């Protein structure tokens, strides 16, 4: 599985599922996740994102591994999300600040 991390929330720049092959991210209201039994590892959404928040789970950083369990719980619960939409208002604003998790919506 790849997992979505921090930079996404407060972008949500949805350019990441325009090249997902198996349909498997799901939306929130600021931000994006990944369902890891879906996830065929393409690899594909990584180069997609400016947030840089994709990455594949063996390579999410260590200030980031409460990320993995978050995709797998929030897919679960978020509906699925297949077409680009525009970026959120102010994404430039929040691309780069740290510790977004404190700013999630669910
Ligand atoms: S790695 Fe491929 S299958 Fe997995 S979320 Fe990204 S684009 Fe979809
Ligand atoms: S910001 Fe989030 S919505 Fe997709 S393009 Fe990047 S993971």
């Amino acid at each position: 599985a790849f997992v979505v991390t921090d930079n996404c929330i407060k972008c949500k720049y949805t350019d990441c599922v325009e090249v997902c092959p198996v349909d498997c991210f799901y939306e929130g209201p600021n931000f994006l996740v990944i369902h890891p039994d879906e996830c065929i590892d393409c690899a594909l959404c990584e180069p997609e994102c400016a947030a840089q928040a994709i990455f594949s789970e063996d390579e999410v950083p260590e200030d980031m591994q409460e990320f993995i369990q978050l995709n797998a719980e929030l897919a679960e619960v978020w509906p699925n999300i297949t077409e680009k939409k525009d970026p959120l208002p102010d994404a430039e604003d929040w691309d780069g600040v740290k510790g977004k998790l404190q700013h999630l919506e669910r």
